[PDB]
DNA sequence: ACTTTAT
DNA sequence: ATAAAGTATAGTGTG
C-alpha cells in the first residue's frame, strides 16, 4: 500500500468551514452512528475555533510587530492516510499508533508545539487524519518557507520512511508522480 | 520571479 | 520604499 500525505494551506477564511467539518458540528460518506468514534491526537480545547488557537500563538509568539498578513497561511493541514487493504489489517491500537506516529514526525521536524490540531476520522470510507501544522519558526509565520519543493521532495521520501522505520507496511508514492490532485468530490467522480 | 501586504 | 510572505510545490485516494 502507499503512504499518502498531502497538504492544503488554510487562511483564516477557510479554518471556519475545516474546525466544522473536523469536530463534526450528514454527507453520503460520514455514517454518523461511527462518528463517536473519531479523536483529536492534540490536547487543544475543543470550544476554541482553529482561527483563534493558531492566530492566539502566533500572535504571543512572533518576533515582528507588523500584523499577520490577512492572507496568511495560518497552518497547512496535512491528510495522513493510506488505502483500505491498509487499515484492515491493523486492529483499534495500531491504527492510533499510526496516526500519532505521523504526528510525531511532524512534531519532531517542524516543532511539537505546531501540531495545532490532530483530528482521526473513522466515520468515513478511509481512517485518515487532517492535521493541521503551524509554518511557524524562527518567531516567522511563513508556510513558503517552511513547506517549499524541495522540502515537499523530502517528506515524500522520508516519510513513508519514517512510518515505514517505526512498524508500518507502507511504500512511497511514485517518484515524480504525473498525477494531479482531485479534491474529494472530483475523485468521487472517477 | 513577480505581486501583495502592512508598515 | 521596503521586505516578508503571498502564489505551487509532492504525493494517492472515495480525506
Ligand atoms: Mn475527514
Amino acid at each position: 500500500s502507499y503512504m499518502v500525505a498531502r497538504m492544503q494551506k488554510m487562511k483564516a477564511g477557510n479554518l471556519g468551514g475545516a474546525f466544522k467539518h473536523n469536530e463534526r458540528v450528514s454527507n453520503k460518506d460520514i455514517n454518523p452512528s461511527r462518528s463517536h468514534l473519531n479523536y483529536e491526537l492534540t490536547d487543544r480545547d475543543r470550544s476554541v475555533s482553529y482561527e483563534k488557537q493558531i492566530k492566539d500563538y502566533v500572535n504571543e509568539n512572533k518576533v515582528s510587530n507588523r500584523a499577520i498578513r490577512k492572507d496568511a497561511v495560518l497552518c497547512d493541514e496535512w491528510i495522513i492516510t493510506s488505502d483500505k487493504d491498509f487499515f484492515e489489517k491493523l486492529d483499534e491500537e495500531q491504527t492510533r499508533t499510526f496516526f500519532e506516529t505521523a504526528k510525531n514526525y511532524f512534531a519532531e521536524n517542524y516543532g511539537e508545539s505546531n501540531i495545532a490540531y490532530a483530528s482521526v476520522h473513522l466515520d468515513e470510507s478511509t481512517p485518515h487524519m487532517h492535521m493541521g501544522v503551524v509554518p511557524f519558526e524562527n518567531g516567522k509565520l511563513s508556510s513558503k518557507a517552511m513547506f517549499d519543493r524541495e522540502e515537499l521532495k523530502h517528506i515524500q521520501e522520508d516519510l513513508p520512511r519514517y512510518m515505514s522505520d517505526h512498524g508500518f507496511e507502507l511504500e512511497r508514492g511514485k517518484l515524480n508522480s504525473e498525477a494531479k490532485h482531485k479534491t474529494v468530490a472530483e475523485f468521487k467522480r472517477a
